[PDB]
């Protein structure tokens, strides 16, 4: 049980925060990610639309299965790729998502490609708010009147310099009109999953903002533990991904959707445990949708 | 140094258990002769396939070499006549420390008498368990044949909250240190998939007052979990890795993992857990106790 009040977001119906035990983990799949093979053409935005409709489909029988809610981490190298990929998720699924890219300028630009439909605003993510963020980002974002943004609380390493950052990001967040903060404190390697899970237990203990990860970001790089082939990869992963759970996280980026059908029978596991210790710490579950209601 | 008081560390046959987290890497017991492992064809007279057991202990030793987890066999017999033999089988054919393990105290006094007396019961045999309805005839049993670890079943129907398990204690230690047992390896028992929660927040209670190394049998509800299982490979392992590394992230220091047919996946799963807990020790100060241990192991 963390101190400080936690925050609960609705974000189009997705739940996100609160005490360890009250909500489940939301879990955020990536389609369209470098080396995505349903992508012929990552500079257009060209890609398998069968495919990338199947994924959607299984994210939200698996999330129906679990209780688990789902947001997609939406990736794009360019504008124009990013563009069509945003257009593509906006009519085939109902989930909210991450307008995802790691330059800045490939963000904005599809902000503005992406116009001023009301759906934007209820939908898009902002992936991420980060260390050297502009006033230009700032402003575009509230031109856009995006109400939720990732909070990239990273820098170069100790979970108090990711701290320290919090002109804070979460100040330069407020003013860009933000009032839904998702503190993401980074993942460097598998190792120091744990580095990242303890300002992950700060950001709750100390603000309440709901705090979660990609461990998502070494483990599918992990040669050595790969090719042993499954299960062997999957239990692997499956270790990384709920380590940040067991720490009291409230959402993961757990890699490319492919991997949804083993993600979240593990996370729906840990969730049902955690929610299990309500029964000694008072904490009442916010909603019956729930893996520990579900999965026995 | 998340735990007040000074940890325990025991060193039973060259296997190190207990410590801070991340100081040690966590040690595997896997089951053998538990009831309808098919490898037995005869649970009452204890005839089993010997190549088959030969190959799990053979499989223990090479995972146990790969990530650093030390092992420590589960040994599951239903009669004196079966454990007896299940017991002279793994004196002969592993290292490793073992649970002389039946629901039965007059199975493990009676198996104890057939082992009787022999420098290797001493040094390897660890009672499993002295339990809240103990007999005195275990006691003596136990002194007569110095053994010096046992398995403390920290649970009772009259003690389902944490503090009140761990209450057990001070009592069990006292009824062990009696039978000459210098080394407890503290069990709060599990009884569902679910309350491994309440089971986890035991041990950090134990870890916390008293600092002798604290465990569980997160197996014990896992296998018969049908919904689950029945999804087979790879959901049914990713979900026990979930249940089976759950108490690790919380401090615990050994884990009955059930069947050793598991130990392929249940080893890759807490070798990743123990190497992201003693990744953390660059922050506490915490000394890894071993360099022999997943983090340097597999990367
Ligand atoms: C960097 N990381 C991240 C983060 O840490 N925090 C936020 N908010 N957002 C993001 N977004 C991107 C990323 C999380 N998603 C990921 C992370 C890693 C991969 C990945 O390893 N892909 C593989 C190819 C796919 C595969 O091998 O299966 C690669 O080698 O690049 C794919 C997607
Ligand atoms: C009861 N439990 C336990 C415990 O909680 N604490 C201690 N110290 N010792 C023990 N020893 C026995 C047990 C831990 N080991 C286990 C737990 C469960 C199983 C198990 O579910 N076996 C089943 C399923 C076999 C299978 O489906 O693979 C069987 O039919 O025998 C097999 C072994």
């Amino acid at each position: 049980k963390f101190t400080a009040q936690q925050h609960v977001y609705d974000i189009n119906g997705v739940k996100v925060g609160g005490q360890p035990g009250e909500y489940p983990t939301v879990l955020i799949g990536s389609i369209f990610y470098r080396g995505h093979k349903i992508v012929s053409d990552g500079q257009k935005g060209i890609f398998d639309k069968d495919a990338a409709k199947a994924l959607l489909d299984q994210e939200a029988e698996l999330s129906a299965e679990t209780g688990n809610p789902f947001i997609i981490d939406v990736l794009g190298e360019s504008v124009e790729a990013l563009t069509k990929y945003v257009e593509f998720i906006l009519e085939n699924t109902t989930a909210p998502f991450l307008l995802d890219s790691i330059s800045p300028d490939v963000r904005v630009g599809a902000l503005k490609n992406l116009g001023k439909d009301p759906e934007i605003q209820k939908r898009l993510i902002y992936n991420s708010i980060e260390e050297h963020y502009t006033e230009e980002e700032l402003a575009a974002i509230k031109e856009a009147g995006l109400k939720t943004a990732v909070i990239l609380a990273f820098s170069k390493l100790k979970p108090n310099a990711r701290i320290d950052l919090l002109e804070g990001l979460i100040a330069a967040a407020k003013r860009a009109g933000i009032e839904q903060f998702l503190v993401d404190p980074g993942v460097l390697d598998v190792a120091s999953n744990s580095w990242t899970t303890e300002a992950i237990n700060v950001v709750k203990e100390q603000f309440g903002y709901p705090g979660g990860c990609a461990p998502s970001n070494a483990v599918y790089l992990w040669k050595k533990m790969r090719s042993k082939g499954t299960p062997f990869f999957e239990v692997a992963g499956a270790a990384v991904f709920t380590y940040p759970i067991t720490q009291g996280a409230d959402f993961i980026l757990y890699g490319p959707m492919m991997n949804a059908p083993w993600v979240y029978r593990a996370i729906a596991t840990t969730d049902a445990m955690i929610a299990y210790n309500n029964k000694l710490t008072g904490v009442k579950m916010g909603t019956t949708e729930h893996p520990l209601l579900k999965i026995f």
